[PDB]
């Protein structure tokens, strides 16, 4: 409906990256998905997601959610609610947000566009 950016949890990306609170169940839009280089292990998918204000490319799907990308409705433009996630930190200090449980609220085809004008989160 109208006010599309209101469909997303504006501020959730900053909340995740600055507060590290995991009790939230934010609604985010998938902007892009791509495999990361693995080899000799199940594929892993990285997501560029948006909360309407910011985008962040630090998301990775838990492997248990791979079928959503491979078989069902998880692709660019879909709107999802994250029901469970954890933040992990690499040795170099970069954070990786692992999505453990997510629900597709609106399919890519039902949304069809990048909502709002989100800008990259700097961190
Ligand atoms: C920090 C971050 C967040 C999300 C994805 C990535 N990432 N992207 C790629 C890739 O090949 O594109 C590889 C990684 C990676 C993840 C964990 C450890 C080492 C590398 C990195
Ligand atoms: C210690 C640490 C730091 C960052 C990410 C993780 N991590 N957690 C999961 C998971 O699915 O739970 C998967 C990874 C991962 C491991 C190697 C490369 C890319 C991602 C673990």
């Amino acid at each position: 409906g109208s006010h599309m950016v209101g469909q997303l949890s504006r501020g959730a990306i900053a909340a995740i990256m600055q507060k590290g609170d995991t009790n939230i169940k934010p609604i985010l839009q998938v902007i892009n998905i791509r495999p990361i280089t693995t080899g000799n292990s199940p594929p892993r998918y990285r997501l560029l997601m948006s909360d309407g204000l910011n985008t962040l490319s630090s998301f990775m799907l838990a492997t248990q959610l791979n079928p959503l990308v491979e078989e069902e409705q998880l692709s660019s433009n879909c709107v999802c609610q994250i029901h469970r996630f954890i933040v992990n930190t690499l040795k170099d200090g970069r954070r990786v947000v692992i999505l453990m449980e997510l629900e597709v609220l609106k399919s890519a085809e039902a949304v069809g566009v990048k909502i709002g004008n989100p800008v990259p989160y700097n961190e």
